[PDB]
């Protein structure tokens, strides 16, 4: 019961740092050796922070229109005291370049480790919609 | 060094059970609560074994043509003594319905847990090519 | 006779609160645990009010052009004293971005429950046209 | 707890009578005044059994290939002692006219009433895939 | 009440004579000066029986596969003792040239007159699907 | 001879009230229970005046360009002293958004009843061109 | 009255000689200097019988499937005692190469002269469908 | 010889009244019961002057750019003292909306009668290009 | 009068030698220095007989189906006693590979010279349809 | 030798009068009974000067951009003392509506007669490019 | 005069060795260091005989259907006593895979040198049609 | 060795005169009887200077943007003391109408003769890209 | 001079082992750590022999039709006594599935090292055509 | 270990000189005889610096928007003391002409030689994306 709810809590804090363009908070949540699969990387496994830094600097820190995000049907696996995995469906509501409301879907997996009494993200996999909305 | 190589060993034993259509060996490797994201499930999170059983019975146990599989650039995260995560690129070589050799690519993540001294799979995510080849 | 007409009355009061962008009246008509199937949710079952709040804030409270709505062939099922179901065809007449009159169709089911002597909506299903008109 | 599980039980017994082409069992589960929205009815509300009887006689009682069905994320509303509503996502796995395995999705709502101590279906709404698979 | 039901009765007897290819029964129901608008006449008003006789002789008397017909939402206007008008939606279920079940829709108006104590059809208008199904 | 000419007279007075956008004259010609089939209603039977009121308010009372209308080959059925039916082809000549003259065709049926010594319209069916011209 | 009916009589006798492939009867009805506009002549004015003789020899005398023809709304101009003109719409019902019934339309003008007490055709113009049906 | 040349003379005077937009001269040349087949009438036979009056008022009396017309290969049939028929190919040269010279073709039949010592047109048939040029 | 008719006579004798595949008669009609423009020569001026000999040997001497040819509106220029030019429209009626009758058009110019008291062809130009029909 | 060069001389003087828009010089070179085949006449044989006068007045006398013309491979037939024929390929270089240089090709035949000691053109045939360039 | 005709003679002997598939005669005509530009070499300069040997062995020595070749407008440059260049247009007539006669065009340049008293080919360039006909 | 390098030297001096629009230098390099095959001449052999003069006057003397040219793999044949042939691949780098750098390819053959102690060009053949770049 | 020719010799021996399907000779030429870029590997760097073994077993050892290969413009870099690099264009001539001769192009780089007195291949890069021909 | 890291160091210094448009630093890193395969050269092997100089002058020295580059999975072969080869995947992140972030991929091989104690590049091969981004 209580152990699964803190993995939901850290996952929601991560997603809001990305919404705000808050790269300084986002960098505290990630392990420096973090790896990623996502639609922007063209089928390659990316490692470290500098691929994501470009989207913070050239996009996410600049934009300011309303967005709403929903997490659907989260499933949590707990792998002892120091490791967890979460999988969920993500729906995004956003405003397009004509001012009309639109919707998109992605499927996401996140893997969490507990060094030094702090939860940090070690691997991420994303399917479906790109992170940049087609406004 | 030695701990990462046994996660490669169990991952290669899993992939060959699927190639052989060996559902009885495959069922020993999986946790009964296993969850999955894959191209056949249309963006839904599937749970348990019975969605996969259909592909064993109606396809993988029947087919017999030559296939070759390559694992490229595997990255392993070790999360204490009892948990691990592996991510890799998979290339498949197969023969089409005209008899011509063809190639396809997928991106895969697998999450492993160590109950009772035996490694078992708890979550899987797949991107790119479907598991049924377009022969 | 008289019991079916008050289910038509609450259904017509609901549709007009949406036409007016009156989120404060709409929130009194809905159970807090309300679930929905609709074309905007991409085949997912949505729960609660916050998915709909976005369309009130970014669209329905802002727009002001003439719209007319017709309810065709309503069928009512009465399931004791405290529960009812209504199903109907909905035609919408609206003005497009060039100023021309246009028409669209949807099929709708609504499920009603009577806690505390007040009728409240518990589930909704929609087919056909989206709620945002293609002006 | 226990009351929601018998609404899942009757819903699973209904779906299997349709899979088997068992019109005599299906006719005991339905109220004679049953209404329906579905993709085959071209946006019209159908009433009674004779629209469905045609698919039993000309299709479902004749076919015999393997099919598998999954119910995802069922949500149940209980509306006193004698009424209930269930909503879920349905995945179908089937074999096509070339012998290849395929998958399709629908969204379904079912409304249940308890006359004479027996649960019977009074209204049904379906979205997404047709009931006849595109083999 | 009772007067509207005999206009439904004659309308259902007319439609079944066409289903059976029974030109001798159909010719007793029609006034010899009958006029028609229908999709086969290319936007022209047809008069008399000989345009319809061709579809009896070359098609409707020859075919023998299962068909089912539904009349939806019939509205009846009664214009004294000797005249009536009926309007309705018609759904047809039929088997195609591959043996698959299919559905089509038309909108129909029929005008009835009561010479010599017998109801006879004087004008007909049809919209939507052709009378020959696209098998 | 003389009885058919007054059904042509009322039909021509109806069409000119629509050309002028004169909803107050049009409302005197129609029975309050009037039903309609037309291309704007998407295959549904409409009842009463309020579906048509929208086209008077948002279009027909606003527009002012030249239009010419021709009634071709009218056929009249007389069904005693108090009822009649008329069927005809309608050609419309109008000016488009570039200022060029254009032509369109429809097929129309109108049913007339004589309550209180005044002819009133009880049912209407239209095929072919929409009532809003594609300027 | 009676003079217009014999121009309808000769026009119906002409059309049936073409249906039968009876070139010997057709040649008695035509003036030897007859001229023609028709879709087969590619926008050229043809003169005499030998252009039409080819369709008798290579087609109309060989074919034997059922055809039905309707003359709609014939208008007759009478130009003294010895000359007349007739204009009408022609509908053809025929069976295609798959055995299905089909319909086509043409517009026709015929000019008649009365040498030697016998009516003969001097000019013909045709629009719309070709004389060879697209079976 | 001389009788055919006055039918060419009246035909050339008719075509120039249309070029000039001179409806008052055109109305003296036509019989009040004149009938027409032409591309603008959508396959219908038109009667009288008011269909043509619209093209005089909204187009032919307004336009003023250069046009040239050629009559090719005129064939004349003379049907006693009081009736004639003429058939010909018509080529039109005109300037488009970009200022470029363009060409179009039609095929025309005209039927002439001699009441009261004045030649008047009783029927007209046109094929090929519309009378409104595609500038 | 009489001089133009012998240029029509030699032109008709030439066209029939080509229809028959009679290269020995065709070679007597042509000057050995004959030049040609035609659709088969891809925009090049051909000289002599050997380009045409290939169509006699590989096509025109082998084929045997019915063909009919019409010469329309021939214009003849006479350039003294020993030279003439003829220009005309040619219509061909032929049977296609399915057995259906078809029509095609060409425009032709022929230049004639009178050495040794015999008319011979010195130049030819063709536009429109190819000489090989698209059967 | 010398006789062929004066037919080249008159042909080059004709082409330059058309380039200059010099209708008064062009009219001295042509016989009043001149006939023509060309791409602008839609497959019809034109006679006289007035079809060409329109292109002088509305185009060739107005335009002023650079054009260059080449005559390739001219072949001359000499038919006594008073008649000649010339055939050649014509290449035109011109500037388009964007200012870019472009090229087009035509095939041309010209027939010359020598009345009154002056060479005049009696017939012309053109294939390939139109005379109006697609600028 | 006489020197240009022997360059035409060797060029015609070369083309016939290729038509016959006579690689042994063709190899005597070519310098061993011969270079080529042609459509089969994909924009590359080829050197020597072995690229051409493949078309002799796998095609030109096997085929046996009728072909005819024309050389148009040959231009010869003579560069002293021992060197020449020839340029010409080539038309090929051939029979396709359905048995129909077809035509194609190429542009060709050939460079000739006179070692040891024998003319031999040193360079070749080809444009337009491929050497393998599209049968 | 040294003799091949002066044929490269004259070829590079020719290409730069064209780049500069220097028609006066270009005219000294060419024989007055020069012939050409190139993409602008539509498959015709051109002779002399005036076809090329148009591209100097209307284009090459006007333009001024940066261009770079590369000669790849030049092959030289030497045909005594007074004649040579050169063949090469040409790559052009240029700036388009949006300011972006682009690349194109051609294949070129040039034939050189040595009258009066000066090398002059006698024939040219070009394949691939046009000389006017698609900016 | 002599050192570059033995790198051409080993490169030609490698290409012929692949043509013959001689995997046992091919395996002696390659370093066991060999890496590859090629069109079949979908943009991935492959390592070792087993990716290539599949094309030997399922294709190259089975096929037997004629193929010819040309190496164009080879450039060799020599990097001391024990290392070399070669780059070239490769043209392949082959017979398709209809028996027609076809051509394809690739660009290739090969890197050679001299361990133990034997030249072995350490890296390969390929662009353009796939190694499996599109027969 | 240490020897492979200085080949990564020189490769990263090369890529940054190109990013900066620093042709003077780039020219010190390259051997004057450098050869290249790349997408801009249309399948040709380029030699020397002047093909690349054009992209420095007309593009890379002018542009100034943000770009980020990643080197993935570099593999290094060491071929004695004085020669090395490196192969890698390159990902580029850039801003398009609308200001949106975009990604592209290439595959690259570089060959390094150590004359005079300084590493210099001797050959380069590139596949996938062009070096000019499609902004």
């Amino acid at each position: 019961d209580a152990r699964k709810q803190e993995i939901i809590k850290t996952t929601e804090q991560l997603i809001e740092a990305v919404n705000n363009g808050d790269f300084e908070a986002y960098a505290k949540i990630c392990d420096p050796g973090l790896t990623s699969f996502e639609p922007e990387a063209l089928g390659n496994l990316v490692e470290g922070m500098d691929f994501h830094r470009f989207y913070f600097e050239n996009l996410l820190a600049k934009n300011s229109k309303p967005i709403h995000t929903t997490i659907l049907n989260p499933h949590v696996h707990v792998i002892g005291e120091d490791a967890a995995c979460i999988a969920y469906i993500r729906l995004t509501q956003y405003i397009d370049g004509q001012g009309r409301p639109r919707t998109s879907q992605s499927e996401e997996t996140r893997v969490w480790h507990r060094p030094d009494g702090k939860w940090q993200n070690v691997h991420f996999h994303c399917s479906g919609a790109p992170v940049a909305p087609l406004q």
